[PDB]
């Protein structure tokens, strides 16, 4: 049925699936202290990529659209886990 995302695993996949390169550690900053190349707002109810035709759940946005340039590399449980991780950011 509906996969259950694990935020702790998503914190690791954030790096290994290369999200960190474009979005920094937290959608705001890089480890180096410079601003992220592309911000990521972790608090939208739904996400609509500029090339999409409808709003998506965060995990489905990730499956379809990210990492940009190699979108098929994170789907399914990867996408669920990273969704869960991103939804922890407003507790930062
Ligand atoms: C640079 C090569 C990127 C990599 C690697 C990843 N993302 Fe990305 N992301 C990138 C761009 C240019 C954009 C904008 C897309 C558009 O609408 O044209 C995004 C957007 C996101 C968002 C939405 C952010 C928002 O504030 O609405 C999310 C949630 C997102 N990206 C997630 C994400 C994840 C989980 C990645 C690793 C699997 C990832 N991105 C990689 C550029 C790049
Ligand atoms: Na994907």
């Amino acid at each position: 049925g509906y996969l259950v995302g694990d935020a702790t695993r998503g914190a690791n996949l954030w790096n290994t699936q290369t999200c960190v390169a474009c979005h920094g550690v937290d959608g705001e900053r890089n480890a180096s202290g410079t601003p992220a190349l592309t911000p990521l707002n972790p608090n939208r109810d739904l996400y609509r990529h500029s090339r999409d035709t409808q709003d998506r759940a965060l995990r489905d946005f990730i499956s379809m659209w990210m990492p940009q340039g190699n979108e098929g590399s994170c789907t399914g449980q990867c996408a669920a886990d990273i969704e869960a991780f991103i939804r922890t950011w407003h507790h930062h």
